[PDB]
């Protein structure tokens, strides 16, 4: 007997509407037959406050207004249909879903046999129908308050920093202030403990520009990962397209989450600082049949959903993780770019970085999307403004098969990651092959996007080995995570020094720290914008687990203790980082000039440049670039030599023309008088395992 | 270089931009091709001379741009492109020729013709060659930076509910016409936005009883030379030179941001009123027609870009509509800069749908690059554009069909062939039963094929327009030999009084006929002032008398304006004509129908609605035949009449007339 409205169908998803004192309620499906809006009170979570039937319906959209309801107010949905599994119909309503386009999701799923919607348990399995009712261990869907106070005024609109000068940072939400001793313990490993004045001035004072955090998007712990007393660290299961994750909130989660992200996010924009997020859209966190019925398989399972034709039980797969959504239904295609756009106009994020691309690419192809996809992208008003990271993949026969990339599109480059790895290891190396890395690529990038910074260059990333790690393992260590070592990369292309793991041995621990320095500036040497390990700088270690998705503990904490070895380290990443950003010579838009030397001194002739090597010497050579960015004013950087000695063995080499100024290098050890400054061709007896950097200084 | 000082400046958004904060100017450009860019700016009174020349020197991408700090609301520039001019390979920049912004949201008066504003020279061996020297500028009207803000009260109709599609009633009317000759009026408001926003007007449509005004074009256009040289202007405007501009031609205050400002007024007391504004648009072709075209804009900005060129011959341009060119809807930034001017009149001008022109040469042109689909999903993804109306034709595409998975949530389509069905029922020629039965119920044998996406439209603005054929049963003027639009309306001569007795009978058909059909149905406007073009069926460059609004009320009209206005009234009144539809039905005499009688061609419907409820007659045809009624009680409501209603016409026997419809209740 309430007076309630039809409403409207836009947006989607519960909105708080000021002026006529309530919550405009809807929610997309196509096939239910009955749809109802369930509110809870925050004292009582097992049963609903309120129940309303929604009963208008403007297309395939459900909808109802609701007066007197408030932002902070929690809901869910019962979905009502056929229940025929055979034919990809599984709708539960004993089930209580979350809605698809929830802003806050109130906690994490208590894992319990009676959210799943069929029997555990029998032995039909998922032809079952379990009557349970799963309201006590589903979290609620909250209503927020969409209003925020912005003073990123100065960033936001307009030229935020190019990928031509970007240094991207990729960083854990929990594991950076985890152990931050000098931060309040509600606020360490959180979002607000994560733009926190200091951590602020930390990743200032480093010299890093972006910020690349590890999905945010609210995720789920996997059963078979609780049953073994471990999480899910690393996000990557989303259940939710535009809710902040709630463990990373140190505000509360019934808007405390969204409040927390968007102060956060507002702090490092004001900084300086932009943000990009790990987005995963490649599958949800129901998994496949079999999985859980939290969201989208009560909601629609038919949309939503890629089945198996001739035998609708069951899920397409392309990532290995169970399901994978109907990007050919308009509706889901529209979530995708739906939750794009809210992340960049509400959420205030400078881009993304697509997990799985490939397959996410492989998807959208599946069902004729990925063209369109891309067409989405590019004309949207905001969507075309952002930075889209992604990687390289080949479909399926297969180039790209994409008329056109957006203009901030650029791909991780494992190859680069790889062949960088190999050579720092004795790997003689085609010089060819180095030399193109070096480069930013361009072999790869021929009509991909015509500028080296498509290439995000990297050589540790969450994936793998941290840099530390990386110089110290021969092979994994990832029993921690209970796969008996099966889990994980095998080809690591890594080297322990010596001794497997920490080690007392003084010639082992000089080989790892002067190899640690050879990376970061065989890294920050290059062309192609660079991504570094958050981590890396405070030589972190999982001491040895390369795939540590599970681990929420001492493990992946970032360690703050300030060790001489370790804080020497820090120091070096500063310095390179700074040289980076101080000179445009290693950061140019079009080179898709520079001169490469043999040992000898000289130019590289064919066969020199097609023979393996363990030594890379070259020279950016002119300054004039154009700019700069402002009105019409051309600069020049001074030209470098970079030498580059994998060669485990010592080696002499004939400097070229001029004066040549050591500005930085690997040796550990003080640096002769004879190496600060070198003329006229005269030859320097360069270590084995070194790498060096000259500035010219005459004429 | 010059001073200026000078901000670089934003890539976005596309066009003219003036910031109120570091008080300027931002201006943004595409040019995949551009060796050089010059922004070039005018003062309102000397413009054969530009006051200020400025080197766009920063590009982001595919975009220069440049700040420029000092200038506000009301400047006037326009560009100059410089690159390569090789017309064989496509390339014809030309620097002498200033361009208007594609992106412009004001542009001031028409383009005065001359020898100079084509980009070769106009005569010699081999046009569209040769390399034109003389400067453009006097010409060649200017993009005007303009004044965003405006002030919206109807925040109480934007959201929520505008007119559904069911309930809709459309209003086809061309902007001068409507209120040109409505002389209570001052002698500048005739013919412009505001007039046809006039308080009189307005009170007059809401009285009149339709909930959707869809204007005839709006997109700033210019005129063909090629034809004024005939002294005829473009009065029907499909044919535009930019898509983000109010046309100058109807506006009340000026052109240079009073048609911005005429037009959201006009709106705003529209939507105030409680109806709704549908805009009729083309995005098939430019101005600039093939080459041998005026370089006006795309072609001076980047020929390579924005037009689809004959490989193997890119001096000449792909043409679908035979109007010369077709944008080149798979570069990324032309399919951006059609979906960037849907988006801005919603967003911006506030307008409640479109009606695309030539919606098959459309779909084919984007269909010719694989685009159409992505069109498609682009439209229903977006988050202001997806809401929409959206008013094109039915087309058969590729191979076979449509060629599209879904369409938009408000899509609906000219049904072609309603009108050419309705107009061979009243006009006597042997006509099938299962297809007029078709035409009344929605035409459901074609889309969302539920009977809404249906556009019945008896009348469009084709031809007659009511009756004006039927007269016809006047392609002169038009200055080509009289082979011009429609080959046959299919209509009677109804050839005094005597030899025009069904004129008023062969009106008020179509519409008891139209307005009882389920679907949406669409009046040409000003039938019900019974208007008239003197026999054309093709009056695209006539702005004369011919096409404008006869207001004085001619005696037998004004009755059958208060006809219409009772016959929409009823149709404003009763949801049993507004489902996706317990229809009945009756052939003479009596009989419920059965399979003979399904497909015999000849002149008789009834039917019912169970299903308030309703009983309805309708009927030819060349003499009477017996009538009677059938199960249940009837009562009259509302007829077609030689006379007037005398007497009292359960179950029995009438019986009906000639030329003639008729209706009844429960």
């Amino acid at each position: 007997d309430r007076p309630l409205r039809p409403g409207d169908p836009y947006p989607l998803g519960s909105n708080w509407i000021e002026d006529d004192d309530g919550v405009n309620f809807s929610l997309f499906s196509e096939n239910a037959e009955k749809v109802e809006l369930l509110l809870y009170s925050l004292t009582n979570q097992k049963y609903p406050k309120e129940i309303i039937e929604v009963k208008n319906k403007t297309g395939d959209i459900w909808h109802v207004f609701v007066p007197g309801l408030r932002p902070g107010q929690l809901y869910a949905y019962r979905v009502y249909g056929p229940y025929k599994p055979e034919l990809g119909l599984r709708f539960n309503p004993n089930k209580v879903l979350i809605d698809p386009y929830a802003k806050a999701i109130n906690g994490s799923v208590i894992w319990n046999d009676a959210v799943f919607g069929y029997k555990i348990g029998d032995q039909n399995q998922d032809l079952t129908y379990d009557e349970r009712d799963s309201g006590e261990y589903v979290p609620k869907s909250v209503v927020i308050n969409p209003y925020f106070e912005w003073d990123d005024e100065d960033f936001i609109k307009g030229k935020k920093v190019p990928l031509k000068d970007t240094v991207i940072y990729e960083v854990h939400v929990k594991g950076f202030t985890k152990l931050r001793l000098d931060l309040p313990e509600n606020i360490r490993g959180t979002y607000e403990g994560l733009a926190s004045e200091q951590m602020i001035s930390y990743l200032k004072d480093l010299g890093i520009t972006t910020v690349e955090l590890m999905p945010v998007f609210h995720f789920i712990d996997q059963r078979f990962l609780t049953d073994k007393g471990l999480t899910n660290y690393w996000g990557y299961d989303p259940i939710n397209f535009f809710s902040p994750e709630c463990r990373y909130s140190s505000t509360g989660c019934l808007g405390g989450q969204v409040l927390s992200f968007k102060k956060m996010v507002n702090e490092l924009h004001n900084a300086g600082i932009e943000v990009i997020i790990d987005v995963v859209y490649n599958h949800t966190a129901e998994g496949n049949h079999l999985g859980p019925t939290l969201s989208f398989r009560g909601i629609d399972n038919t949309a939503y959903y890629m089945l198996q034709p001739d035998n609708k039980r069951y899920y397409l797969d392309f990532t290995g993780t169970g399901n994978t959504l109907n990007l050919s239904h308009p509706r889901v295609i529209q979530m995708v770019l739906d939750s794009l756009r809210y992340w960049v106009t509400e959420m205030h994020v400078d881009g993304f970085r697509f997990d799985l691309a490939a397959a996410l690419a492989r998807e959208l192809y599946s069902v004729n999307m990925l063209n369109t996809f891309f067409i989405a992208l590019q004309q949207d008003p905001i969507l075309s403004q952002v930075k889209l990271i992604a990687e390289p993949w080949d479909v399926g026969q297969g180039g790209y098969q994409v008329g056109n990339f957006p203009y901030q599109w650029a791909e991780w480059n494992g190859k680069y990651r790889d062949s960088i790895r190999r050579f720092w290891r004795g790997e003689a190396l085609p010089y060819s092959e180095i030399a193109n890395r070096l480069l930013g690529s361009p072999d790869i990038y021929l009509g991909n996007n015509k500028t080296p910074f498509a290439s995000i260059n990297y050589v540790t990333s969450h994936d793998g080995f941290t840099l530390e790690d990386l110089v110290s393992y021969n092979q994994k260590h990832n029993e921690a995570n209970g796969f008996n070592n099966q889990d994980g990369m095998n080809e690591n292309y890594s080297w322990n020094c010596g001794a497997e793991g920490p080690t007392n041995d003084q010639n082992v621990v000089i080989c790892r720290e002067k190899q640690k320095r050879n990376f970061m500036i065989t890294l920050l040497v290059s062309q192609g914008t660079p991504m570094i390990l958050g981590g890396d700088e405070l030589s972190r270690t999982q001491r040895g687990n390369n795939n540590a998705f599970c681990q929420d503990n001492e493990i992946t904490w970032f360690d703050w203790n300030l060790d001489e070895r370790k804080s020497k380290f820090l120091e070096f990443v500063k310095k390179m980082i700074q040289f980076y950003r101080a000179h445009p010579a290693f950061r140019r838009e079009r080179y898709f000039d520079v001169t490469f030397y043999t040992l000898e001194g000289r130019e590289v002739d064919e066969k020199t440049w097609s023979s393996p090597t363990q030594l890379v010497i070259f020279v950016l050579e002119g300054s004039v670039m154009d700019e700069i960015n402002m009105y019409g004013e051309r600069i020049a950087d001074d030209s470098f030599l970079i030498i580059l000695n994998a060669n485990p063995n010592n080696v002499k080499v004939k400097f070229p023309k001029g004066k040549w100024e050591l500005v930085i290098s690997s040796y550990l050890r003080e640096i002769k008088p004879e190496e600060r400054i070198i003329e006229g061709e005269k030859e320097l007896e360069i270590e084995g395992r070194t790498a060096l950097v000259y500035r010219r200084i005459e004429l």
